[PDB]
């Protein structure tokens, strides 16, 4: 119809431009005591225009290079009580200080420093890096919007040898799997959980708490262990107990990659491998993804 | 135009790369897991299957991969060492045709789960805290030797080091330092030689323990570091002085500078509280330290 | 005053220093474990206290014979094992028993080496340190096995202090930041009723805990600040190390070794001439637990 | 009644007793400890202070005391044996009035620690598997003589023992036996005579290899004993092949029989399994030996 499209053809159905990795330390002295927290922030806007993409047009934009200096400055100036509250002050910080600003997005995920122990006495100032699992968050607001956050956990890998199956599945021509009750269940888990609007707690106090409650529901008690019926049962029990014994969880996901153990078959080289040697397949993968909600927190928008 | 005569054979290996697997070990309900990555190596007494395309000499690859799997199954795995020799001398002992072997083992960090202090019987985590790795190998008439190690492990200490007194020279704008951010990623080697009268776990652990006490020093002042070279000589001079069994020990630390952030055009002072790593370029050093003893004593 | 004015609010009665050696033959190989065992009861009842009535007693004759009876059927793989067994098979056979408790101590009998090699029968009396046992039950609660070391004497010769204490008109201790730190041991550790484990290796290493944690790494030592402090390392140390340990108790006997004034005997004493003062002397104790255990009690 | 020329003295002698004390020595880092308990007896050449209330003669008992521990400072402790020796010489050229002197000294065996094979630097265990000691005497012109011993040294075997073929009347009924527990407790003492030009401390552990070879046997078989009176000689006979410094040889055996518990009653075979040690009472036999050529020699 035309030789070419203009603005007036086109819909703009999202601009959003920030600045990614900002890595930083922040060192906090009592005494001769050293207390680290280092972080990785993601900072995202979205303006109120789109100058700068539609007209070639800079007046309105923040640099990416002024997003890093924000975050360096607030780190300095209110110091890291927990990355939450400091999402929390970065978001504030854009809201309040830039009319162009519709929309503010801040991720941050923690470095798994822990302090080094020498028979149960904690050293003053020296440290390890202990990868069982990332600690996130993200806080995100809308212009006239509510200032919403979400703790998480991802990278955490855990495996339990038995109490696991998958029967009684759907069948047809393609389905050759057979029926299991025992087989290793090992899973790297993504957990998301929003608190909304709501402050009133102590951020690391109730992320240790839906930690916890991810361990237990996925291992059962000590002494015996509890059955699995499929991965996705084994994401439910783990969102059931979470919303059961935090009530700050208003929506919780939980992704689960899994990786099949195989019992090798060793006849054609003369043994019988009775459960003894298990190769992981990593790839292809499997996964499965819920989200629950709590009615009250959804019928309550 | 060149032909077999005019080129010599300086070198020839081949072999199977990250065979995986979990061995699994049952006492009643209580579960017992040891997942390890292992790569074996050979060299063979000829070379027909590169010279002249004759692969009568050539133990699959695929073979190479059945035994790791055999061994597993049959004899279990007490110690990642204890499965390398054990794996080198299957080779040795088995093949004629093999004029050397390799074998490099490393663990897969699954630590069980705890609740309420109460061991769980079959549910595990995975925890790196630093890889523990093992290599042996042999020559035919040649010693078995056992190595042991940690790689990926990632110390860092606030305090208690500085740099100072080097070379200076017209292209050197480094200035002298008495306190900055210690963090090195360590890659730690210790050989055994031939010894093997000693429980592997509890000698790799007593290592760990040296390592981490001679980066960080006592727990209530620390030690003050005046390069990352003489830390590396104090963690090599402490695991020699509380390990016999050490023969030789090669320690790699890579180091991470943290810049304090000049904030003075944001109108902020920061004294050291914000600091900004710098990940490339990064520092390297190298030392292996022997006893003059085990090296004198190898005819 | 009659039996109703008083409450019986303790009755317990036992077999003390019954000593035997059970020897194990493998072949030409001889084993040997030589024990001390005490085992005590408390009844049901106390009519043999209170109305001159024997029916309920078991011998004290009837305690040592079955000690003997279970060696020679059991053997001993441990001082614990047989401890337990012991108190399992008086549980089982005795419903009057109440309660049951049985304290075993070995003789420290190690095999003799000619040139490195070792002897098949030949063994030498080398006291480092007495290990011990002691095994409880209450009728229809937990079986309870403790483990310890006693009699354990060590020594350091520096990296030992006293300083910064408390002062007061009758306190004329100068501070000391070189002593010989030189102490007396009584550790006991309880396993609850944990009992999947090695008794003999666990032992083993908890003993290892005690004497580095005491000394210090071998190259350097490592400063005591008081006798006290070192107690804690020690616990801190076992606990650290040794899972199956839910509660330590140590006790540290000191002897103090005096620098020897020599100046009216025209001589300077540099550290060189100590004697040790044997009575009075000082002791300390402290127990410690893991508090998951403790609330898992209660 | 009776007055000072009725009586003779047929014997006085006095002296201070338990002299404990530890010498430390530095060289470096390194801490080395040799603790003591010294025992010093003199003999005057009058007996004033007894017949006539006259003290004029008499060096107090806390004088010797002084002596010791003024030699530990200056002299050092090489050998508890040349410790012995120098005190001896001391009362010997200083004092007029001794006639004799004797000077006991037995070791605190104090044994360094070790950490995965490492020696501590100034770390020690109490370990007494056999109290090392020694006793210097001298007459008054007359020749200082020096022995040197081993005690409280406890070595047991479990087979390769018996006691057969012995004097049988109306009053014995030990039974023959040719496999019994030798277990024994050992007062080892020999004399160097006037000989010192040798390693005191190399030839002491010489006799103490030579006492525990020969109580055991090869280590692979042992060797039959059919007395403790036998062994004792097996003992002396090879300290005086392997060791020419020793010139007379004392022994003293102290045993406890092992008992094979009769079970038959508590329905029970006891093949050698269980036996009951007998502490009191207790067999002893004692021998001295002595070399022909400096028995002469006198
Ligand atoms: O638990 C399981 N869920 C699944 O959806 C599935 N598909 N293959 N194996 C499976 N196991
Ligand atoms: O400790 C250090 N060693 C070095 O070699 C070096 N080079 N730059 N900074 C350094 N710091
Ligand atoms: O370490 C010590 N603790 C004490 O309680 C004490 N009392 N005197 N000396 C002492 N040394
Ligand atoms: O060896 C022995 N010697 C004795 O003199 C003796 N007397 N009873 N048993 C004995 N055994
Ligand atoms: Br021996
Ligand atoms: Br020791
Ligand atoms: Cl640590
Ligand atoms: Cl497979
Ligand atoms: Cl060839
Ligand atoms: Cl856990
Ligand atoms: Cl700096
Ligand atoms: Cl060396
Ligand atoms: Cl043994
Ligand atoms: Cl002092
Ligand atoms: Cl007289
Ligand atoms: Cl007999
Ligand atoms: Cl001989």
């Amino acid at each position: 119809s035309m030789s070419q499209v203009t603005i007036k053809d086109i819909e703009v159905l999202n601009c959003e431009y920030g600045k990614n990795t900002i890595k930083f330390l922040r060192l906090h002295r009592e005494g001769k005591k050293h207390f680290v927290k280092e972080v990785e922030v993601c900072t995202h806007l979205r303006l109120t225009s789109a100058h700068e993409y539609l007209d070639g047009n800079n007046s309105f934009v923040i640099p990416t290079d002024t997003i890093k200096n924000i975050v360096l400055v607030l780190a300095k100036k209110n110091g890291i009580s927990s990355i939450e509250q400091f999402a929390i002050d970065i978001c504030k910080h854009f809201m309040t200080t830039f009319c162009q600003v519709a929309y503010v997005k801040t991720y941050i995920q923690e470095v798994p420093w822990q302090r080094q122990y020498q028979n149960g006495v904690p050293h003053i100032h020296s440290f390890i890096l202990v990868p069982d699992g990332i600690r996130f968050c993200e806080a995100e607001q809308c212009r006239n919007g509510p200032l919403v956050v979400c703790a998480g956990i991802k990278d955490l890998k855990l495996m339990k040898t038995t109490q696991s199956g998958f029967e009684g599945f759907y069948r047809n021509e393609h389905t050759t799997l057979p029926e299991r009750n025992d087989r290793i269940l090992c899973g790297e888990f993504f957990c998301k959980w929003s608190y909304g609007e709501c402050r009133d707690f102590d951020f690391d106090c109730i992320w240790s708490k839906v930690r916890e409650c991810i361990l237990e529901a996925f291992s059962g008690p000590p002494d015996c262990g509890e059955y699995s019926p499929s991965y996705q049962r084994t994401v439910n029990c783990i969102q059931m107990c979470v919303l059961s014994r935090v009530p700050q969880v208003q929506v919780i996901e939980v992704i689960l990659n899994n990786n099949f153990y195989n019992v090798v078959d060793m006849k054609a080289l003369g043994c019988t491998n009775d459960k003894e040697v298990l190769v992981p397949v990593e790839t292809p993968y499997g996964s499965c993804a819920c989200t629950l909600g709590r009615k009250k927190y959804l019928e309550a928008q």
